[PDB]
């Protein structure tokens, strides 16, 4: 019976796609000013080994919305040490709240939580996994274009941020992907391989581009010799699909900024890439917890 | 369409008037236990950039009344830097929250957040102005003596602390303000010239009383040597009109403690200027978003 | 009219046996999923002077599932400093909020705290008393043997942790409570004195458990030496009443894990005791603000 979202496979191709059309039902609601309040009495508890302010206040916000209350417990609040502190953290807080989100770097950690909780249990982002920004993606293509299904996406950049994350889509969503990444900053072989059915490395930025219905970065403006080829300009959108949509992984680290031109060009996507994480999250909370609705 | 508050003046002299009986009704509802919820759905974000617990508390107590939710961002949570820092915590905050509250010291940080902002800004308090307790002030003078329209007020002490909100609010409310600073003490000139149709400067703090229906001071209890005249006690409050009130600015750093005197004394409304904060906050957040109530 | 819960006797023995009954009832409640919000418009102000995740988490829930909002001050938020700052503190936030938890140290802050507060305090802990958690052990012990009065209750370790709790609440309660104390760690003889007419000390375990009805012990796993006979095991179990219940104060510090034969023991209540914090504060909550209640 208890359903976790520890991995983006968790739920199956159908799922993901109601998922994501969900989404976009839920942003329209909000934005018309829909009450919908179907977790009255309920309670998020949000476990942050490492911190994600953005994450916080998406799901913050989220459950919120919903009617229900979020628990913030911030890093050295609960211990999250292996073993007996993390087995004892889980089956407490499972027997007080309803759902739990947990941001860890271990991906042995959020499954050994998941096993000893009695609720839900949402891995928001890992070190190597972003999964809750990865459906927020999805969520927005969608709003823009429709489907991902058969379709084109192109990332632009090294095997680092969403990377890995569009690798595991790319299967699931029935897209296919290309990797533009600079001489000497491609992904680990062994991943390209997982991932080889529908995943392929191409050097030259503009073939990869070529075709590409969705063009995504972790490259940020100006190692910067190497990556100034592979910048994602307005130019090389020009040699993609006339639909082309454009993302770029938001700021993490001081001193990321992403250009006025990528920002303000009509075929990015960045803003609602930020506002759907709340639109997103609120669909998967609402699909795990869907037996105490109505 | 889109209003802020980020300066008394944002609001005209009728809507300021029309706020502040709002705010008494919404105390009365309030402590009759009456239900009034029309945030149901709706999120404050509260930006601290310097930390003002009595702000955090009185905020988050007044959106939750409503129905609503508050997510409180503590300093080192969110970029607040000048520049793009700055406009995309305001862009991504705004897309996810319905207002926005914001403890900062810029007087241009607050207005490059509104600028970009698709939300209410609220400028809770600034390093030289304290429009929310400036609010809360006139709250709890209309509640014990009616309009302050052609009233006399009297500040006693510096021109640091609410000194500017009581000269800035002297126009707008319709009062006529004395400062009583002690020589060396005084405000800016340049100041007292902005604000010199509504505000004088008086040495003589018992002239400065003359017919006061008001008395506010940061002046606290025993430079103090230069400061002791400036000492408000019941035998000052004697030289005022018979119905003056005696309001204090509440403490905000370690030693300043009010007199027990001046706190029992009956013309004393120091613990109403403290709760109102309470009230004025959710006047003016109703008063904000009123085109999504109803 | 206004009543705190300081202490465990500031409840008659007939409103604490109610308190339970109904914290059994509104378990059974939340987990059959009934909507049950009587402080819709209501705030919870939660004073730690210091940390205790699991109050905060329990109280934070319980107040969100009953409607109401509950606000988190941590230590250096508030001045809670002997004096002025303790009871402005005191005053200012209960004209805002509808019922206080503090987590203090000192027996005389709580009761000034109290002195000064509008609205109902609980003393959630104390660094000597525990009387939340006495009041979630005592529900648990009721949900599964029923009324506690008249039976045998076996304390095995030294007097700290919760050791005066249960001494204090043998009288109230109406059971017998022997402490089972190792050579040179015993309760303060002026302690046993207090309450020499419901609690005795015995030396040996094996004679302390004879009959015991519930064996209650803050002996750790592995002064080791000397601790070592005074280890809970399903052995000593073995010894008790055939209907005995097993609780264990719960993880306070690092090391501190209890053996899993205790907790898979099926005469062991440990999981209830941490989830019924929940439930027995939603209780007290209830009780203190009954007369705002429908």
């Amino acid at each position: 019976s208890l359903r976790h979202f520890l991995t983006l496979s968790d739920l199956t191709k159908q799922e993901l796609e109601n998922l994501i059309k969900r989404a976009s039902e839920l942003r329209k609601m909000q934005h018309a000013g829909e009450i919908y309040q179907p977790f009255v009495g309920r309670t998020l508890g949000m476990i942050f080994e490492k911190s994600s302010t953005r994450t916080r206040i998406s799901f913050e916000t989220g459950m919120g919305q919903f009617g229900g209350n979020a628990i913030f417990l911030s890093p050295n609040d609960t211990q999250l040490g292996r073993g007996e502190p993390l087995e004892d953290s889980a089956r407490v807080i499972s027997s007080m709240v309803d759902i739990i989100m947990i941001r860890t770097f271990g991906h042995e950690k959020v499954e050994t939580f998941a096993e000893y909780s009695s609720v839900p249990i949402i891995n928001a982002l890992t070190d190597d996994y972003h999964p809750c920004q990865l459906l927020a993606d999805m969520q927005t293509y969608y709003e823009h274009r429709g489907s991902i299904e058969n379709k084109i996406v192109t990332w632009v950049g090294d095997g680092n941020n969403m990377c890995s994350s569009f690798m595991q889509a790319a299967n699931q969503f029935g897209f296919e992907l290309r990797v533009a990444a600079p001489y000497g900053f491609e992904p680990d072989p062994k991943l390209m391989e997982r991932f080889s059915h529908c995943v392929s490395l191409v050097e030259n930025v503009q073939d990869a581009a070529k075709d590409a219905n969705l063009i995504v970065t972790d490259v940020w403006a100006s190692r910067a010799r190497r990556f100034a080829p592979y910048q994602v300009t307005p130019s090389l959108l020009d040699k993609a699909d006339p639909e082309v949509v454009f993302m770029h992984c938001l700021p993490a680290h001081r001193g990321e900024e992403i250009s006025h031109d990528m920002l303000n060009d009509p075929r990015s996507v960045v803003w609602d890439e930020a506002e759907n994480r709340l639109h997103a999250q609120k669909a998967l909370m609402e699909f795990l917890l869907k037996d105490k609705i109505k």
